[PDB]
């Protein structure tokens, strides 16, 4: 093939030009996200019970839609929660794979047939089934500046006229309202109630009669007479539109001839569907939009676009209304990929510079400037052809493909350079020479490393998806570099470098080039005649390996493991927990003073604080809050002190002092979708109907017996809450018969009033709202207050709560957990540092052996993954191993030389561990990724000198000894230009302290450190090997 | 997946016309083979269950989880699940004047969970301290309370 | 019972609130009858997955169907894929008269 | 795969079991289909070495 | 007409818009496509030029 397309240059350029033009194709049309689908399928349903405790849900609503989850394909678990809020959320997660489409109609369509057996109440209130496997894109809020609307207010008005828009702008999948539009509330008065002979019962039957959708007819309507010529629809009774209309609702006439109104005996007015949840932007009134991206959209151009249209909402909002976005992390996912970019453009800058130092040419320098850009567009055309997205995954493996591309590059530039100025042949018959030699080295080392690469894309779980993106780009973009080291390199190389003497290499030049030229030579001989000497002493040598070998084992189990670098996103969270029984004011009161601590502790660093009070994470009640603290610019944040670390450690250390709540404040995942961590997710299930009680006392033993290990594990910590006080009205139906109350009538009041209850719809401004009745605040408060509340009896006479039930105060858990539709508790921990996840998941499965009879465990979340890909990797690699070994012995026609290759692994692994150690860095996923590119790297130098040295001592009548000198003198110049290219490339990556800071650091350090044992080392280990195998082998 | 989708996009049509008893026992739409894949029996070498033991046993702690496995396209069980079962007597209802009608509504009255609110709830007043949920009526447990319904 | 724009806001309105988002969608087109029917076309780019569409449309009007009218859920919700010319009318006559 | 996924849920369920229960496989054909393919197997090997 | 109202095209006119719209970019695609297998199989860019 290369001496086909030194023939044929023009058809070279064709191939190129068609490989770029596909990929600025893919460039304009290809997807881009921060992440990639990494989290596996997701189903979650929610539902509400008002009113309800979690008992009730869960008896009432959870286990009746958990027994109906059956013939749901591909479902690797479920789990569910159900809240003293009254909600009941269940998760169902699905294999990787599994289409998500798919997965949510069959589990919605169990739903739907399971709907009738839900309470009245659950139907009305909707069950809605969702894709909780992705996250937010962006966070808009609205705020208000006067004071002049509350947060109700400003809720509806983005229902009304924002979320319409914000959905039809493109690119946005969903959108989610950070609150609700009006509803109609009825604040029931009970001494009015009682006054006018009345009762909660009568007031929403009366709002039914008279706030309805009557079907009436039509005038003239078929079959009609045999004369008619007027057709017309018959208007009737219509939904309601207005407060005052509501008001005049007529409950009872009474006897003397007086008018008893709705007005009488409650207020009427526009309040919120929900009341738990208050949302505030730096102590203001806010609501709030969430957007989530759509599915093979460019967040990018998403965001933009959602901006402009919040731009061209701005002039016609109210007098005081103000968009704020509390949650932008679109600024962080730009600058990581602009940086990412700048480091490939700088990488071929600097390999167009090297090349000039080396070669002191100009069209030589061209020439890979020309063939590397034409490999990244085809890899970006190959990821469009896949259905691949450009995210940090992606561009970062382009970014460590960088270093074998340009070694593809300047091998095929520098041997052709090479062969012209010792041969002293002309352009075109040096690139023949030159492909001739080097041709088959290239084929067998793209084998080598398609088995050293592909295995990572048959990873397992989460994991698995996250390795499977450099697997696929790394792949690619080696795949194309040696297609167009084949091809197209050869044409050029043959069409556009001008000839050399046969005996001219620069010396006779003047200046620096010619000093470089001058202590090149001279470093080349001395090299060589290192070589020549270490090669006599072969054994001393073979003990250092062993030497490098052990250590490098040591390094590796001693090397702390991780998932993915945590990122300064310019945001971060405070969780604040209340104790069991605050109220929504006391949580208030907490989060107002985290906002003043951060926007006056840290005024230099945070630019707004959005306090959510009402939920916070793995909860949600009146204790529970959550702020979400976005941070300035990070040019406006500069040292270490002022990024989200320090950040975060200072305001928990300030927080720490905080009295009567626990304030907490953390930086987000890496991948917002998975939680994760070098931690473990453990479920203890009530496996025989013990109880909530016999559970929690199991719980309670295992997390003694797991805090008397702290070697091992550390902070196992139940995720829910404890059982809380809880009052009991228990109602003697007895008395209820004998006093003519009958128990509904009871059972209405008391939920009506303390619970609220949805009656009906109504239209305001064209739009449907939910009508609540509900008593007012001042009479459901305290237990007292339960006498305030009578309800009619047979006789027409009121009864009192306390003449027909006691009251109590018991206890009762305000989150009830189910995993695979059994009860159970969540565990939380992690292993104890210098011990692996796997070590700790034995222990807690050890100690949960040793628990009361009929209480299993299981393990689900991250736990889950690897309990599945456990022992996938070293099969992997041994299966890689083996094909690589494979190919190299097809390659070299020997059972035996390609160990001399193979054994070069270590003299990269070893620096990429020494480097990771020094600066503190762990065995994350970057780090990984890096390793197998400086390992690839190695092999390829180890391959060609190898190459070399066979083909001296085969196709020539040249000695071993002599063959590898030769070879190693061959080789060290391209070794050297390559390995200095990509350690000057990469040096941005490793100083770089910014915006994306650490994944640039977990890749660049690996990469650095590897790079420059691998050069120093394989130069003359690789020489050693090949002549110990050569002597023991033949 | 897809003729499951269909079946059921037409079935939800008839679904609100089908007597509400039909609806409370359960439609279901299952793609699966006509024929066994398998059969997995349950005994008591003990002899200390009966047949009725061992189906709801079967029922509450086996068929769910079997039903949820992936590849299991339907679950037939050779018994049933525990009901609480009111075997009502026509001598003793006409000595009381009472009717199967008296039966269910009491029944329906006394054996319920009501959703009854809490203790200073949003939207709560200035100065609220406590916050904590009203436990009311609760579902009967066990063959004792329904033999005190009144 | 339902005039067009009581029916239009009702329902109209809330479902196609929750059309957005959906995948190949080239545009949709909704009418509201005087006799409270709604009909809404949501037409896709050719080469869409008719199978696929029909799935996610039926996924995002869930998120809508518990906010539409008790009547409306009564008599059902349909999601279906559609076409808007007839492969053929098929008449049937008596050639005796008799029936009407 | 399904019968295997059966097993070991069952195998999950058997610890947690009432004194003297048992699971037991009245009607189960995949025992034919193991021994089947591996007497296959079988001929095709000893095919190979005759 | 008044400001306020647009307007848009649908169905068989839709159809109609887009392949207008994309036609030239589809001549110019094609000239290009031909031009560079003329250059690769003549090996010149004077005989697809001409
Ligand atoms: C030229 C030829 C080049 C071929 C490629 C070289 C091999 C890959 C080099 C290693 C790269 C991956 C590094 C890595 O992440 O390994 C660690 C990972 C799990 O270990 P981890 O949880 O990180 O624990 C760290 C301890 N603190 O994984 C491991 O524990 C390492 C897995 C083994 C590495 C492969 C080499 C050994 C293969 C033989 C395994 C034998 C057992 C399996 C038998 C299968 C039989 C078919
Ligand atoms: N009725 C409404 C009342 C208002 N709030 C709004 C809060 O949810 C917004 O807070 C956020 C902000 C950003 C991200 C998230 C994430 F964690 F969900 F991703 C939550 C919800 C219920």
């Amino acid at each position: 093939m290369p001496n086909f397309f030194i023939d044929r240059p023009i058809f070279a350029w064709v191939i190129a030009i068609i490989i770029m033009l596909a990929g600025g194709l893919a460039i304009l049309k290809l997807p881009v996200a921060q992440y990639p689908t990494i989290a596996p399928p997701a189903v979650t349903i929610s539902a509400s019970y008002p009113g309800a405790d979690a008992k009730t849900v869960q008896d009432t609503v959870t286990q009746v839609i958990e027994q109906n989850m059956n013939g749901i394909d591909n479902l690797m678990y479920m789990s569910s929660n159900s809240d003293s809020t009254g909600t009941v959320q269940i998760t169902l997660t699905f294999e990787s794979g599994t289409d998500a489409d798919i997965a949510q109609v069959q589990v919605q369509n169990k739903l739907q047939l399971a709907m009738p057996l839900l309470p009245q109440e659950v139907q009305q209130q909707g069950v809605s089934v969702e894709k909780s496997s992705s996250s937010f894109l962006m966070v808009v809020g609205v705020i208000n500046t006067d004071g002049t609307m509350t947060q109700e207010d400003i809720s509806d008005y983005v229902a009304a006229n924002m979320k319409d828009a914000i959905s039809r702008t493109s690119g946005v999948g969903d959108v989610q309202l950070f609150g609700s539009q009006y509803a109609m509330r009825i604040w029931m008065n009970p001494n009015e109630l009682n006054k006018f002979q009345l009762t909660p019962v009568d007031v929403i039957t009366a709002i039914k009669a008279q706030n309805a959708q009557v079907a009436a007819g039509q005038l003239g309507g078929t079959p009609p007479v045999k004369g008619q010529q007027l057709n017309a629809s018959i208007i009737a009774q219509t939904r309601l539109t207005s407060t005052e209309e509501f008001g005049k609702i007529l409950l009872k006439v009474n006897q003397d001839g007086s008018r008893v109104l709705l007005r009488d005996v409650a207020k009427i007015e526009l309040g919120g569907e929900n009341y738990d949840i208050i949302a505030e932007f730096n102590g203001q009134p806010a609501s709030g939009l969430g957007i989530k991206l759509a599915t093979g959209a460019n967040a990018l151009d998403t965001a933009a676009a959602i901006r402009a249209e919040l731009a061209k909402m701005e002039p016609f909002f109210p007098s005081g209304l103000k968009i704020v976005y509390p949650y932008d992390t679109t600024p962080f996912v730009k600058i990581s990929i602009h940086e990412v970019v700048k480091t490939l453009v700088e990488a071929i800058i600097l390999v167009f510079l090297v090349m000039y130092l080396f070669l002191q040419n100009f069209r030589a320098t061209l020439i890979p400037t020309i063939a590397v850009p034409v490999v990244l567009l085809g890899t970006f055309a190959v990821l469009a052809a896949f259905g691949f997205s450009i995210n940090t995954l992606t561009m970062f493996g382009m970014v460590l493909a960088i270093g074998l591309l340009v070694d593809d590059a300047i091998v095929v530039v520098e041997n052709v350079e090479r062969v012209m100025a010792e041969e002293g042949l002309p352009p075109k018959e040096a690139t023949r020479k030159s492909m001739g030699q080097i041709q088959g080295a290239l084929v067998g080392i793209a084998m080598v490393l398609s088995a050293v690469f592909v295995p990572m894309a048959f990873f397992g779980g989460s994991t698995g998806a996250i390795y499977r993106q450099f697997s696929i780009t790394i792949v690619s973009a080696m795949a194309l570099s040696v297609l167009v080291a084949l091809i197209l390199t050869p044409a050029l190389c043959a069409t556009m470098l001008k000839p050399i003497a046969k005996g001219d290499h620069g010396e006779g030049k003047k200046g620096f080039f010619g000093w470089f030229n001058r202590m090149f030579e001279k470093s080349t001989h001395h090299y060589t005649d290192s070589v020549g000497g270490i090669l006599r002493s072969t054994g001393r040598y073979l003990v250092l390996y062993l030497i490098i070998v052990v250590g490098m084992a040591y390094l590796f189990v001693r090397l702390p493991s991780s998932f993915l670098p945590d990122e300064d996103q310019g945001v971060f969270m405070t969780m604040v927990q209340l104790p069991a029984g605050a109220t929504q004011e006391r949580t208030q009161k907490v989060l107002n003073e985290v906002t003043h601590y951060y926007l006056t502790k840290e005024k230099n660093n945070v630019e707004s604080v959005f306090a959510v009070n009402g939920f916070g994470f793995a909860g949600r009640g009146q204790n529970t809050g959550i702020a979400f603290v976005s941070l300035k610019d990070w040019a406006d944040r500069p040292g270490e002190e002022n990024k989200v670390e320090a950040i975060t450690m200072r305001a928990t250390r300030a927080f720490s002092q905080i009295k009567d709540a626990m304030v907490f404040a953390f930086n987000l995942p890496a991948i917002v979708e998975l939680g994760t961590a070098t931690g473990f997710d453990f479920e203890l299930i009530d496996q025989a109907g013990l109880g909530h009680e016999k559970l929690t006392q199991a719980r309670n033993q295992l997390l003694a017996e797991a805090a008397k290990h702290p070697d091992m594990l550390t902070s196992v910590r139940p995720n829910g809450l404890e059982d809380t006080p809880q009052f009991k009205i228990d109602i003697d139906q007895e008395k209820a018969q004998a006093l003519g109350v009958s128990i509904n009538d009871i059972n209405t009041t008391l939920g009506a009033a303390w619970g609220g209850s949805y009656v009906n719809d109504f239209i305001d401004r064209g739009r449907v709202k939910k009508v609540y009745v509900m008593s007012e605040a001042k009479y459901r408060m305290l237990p007292d207050d339960i006498g305030d509340w009578y309800v009619r009896a047979a006789d027409g006479q009121m009864v009192p709560f306390s003449a027909f039930s006691s009251s109590r105060w018991e206890y009762g858990s305000p989150r009830l957990e189910r995993y695979n539709g059994l009860p159970s508790m969540e565990i939380l921990g992690q292993a104890a540092p210098g011990k692996s996840t796997g070590e700790a998941m034995e222990l807690m499965e050890q100690l949960a052996s040793k628990l009361p009879t009929g209480v299993g465990y299981d393990w689900t979340g991250m736990s889950y993954q690897e309990r599945l890909s456990g022992n996938q990797a070293p099969s992997l690699y041994a299966i890689s191993l083996i094909v690589v070994f494979l190919c190299l012995a097809a390659l070299y026609e020997s059972w035996s030389i390609p160990f001399s290759v193979m054994l070069v692994v270590p003299l990269g692994v070893i620096g990429a561990l020494l480097a990771a150690t020094f600066r503190g860095l762990t065995n994350d996923v970057y780090f990984q990724v890096g390793l197998l590119t400086t390992i690839g790297l190695s092999a390829k130098n180890a391959i060609l000198i190898v190459e070399f040295a066979k083909d001296l001592m085969d196709k020539e009548g040249k000695g071993l000894i002599e063959a590898t000198l030769d070879a190693v003198r061959m080789r060290l110049r391209p070794i050297l230009m390559t390995s200095l290219a990509f350690i000057l490339g990469v040096m941005p990556l490793v100083i770089s302290t910014g915006a994306g800071s650490g994944a640039q650091n977990a890749v660049g350090t690996g990469v650095m450190g590897g790079m420059v044992t691998a050069t120093v080392l394989a130069i003359f280990f690789v020489p050693v090997f090949f002549v110990v195998v050569r002597r023991r082998f033949s």
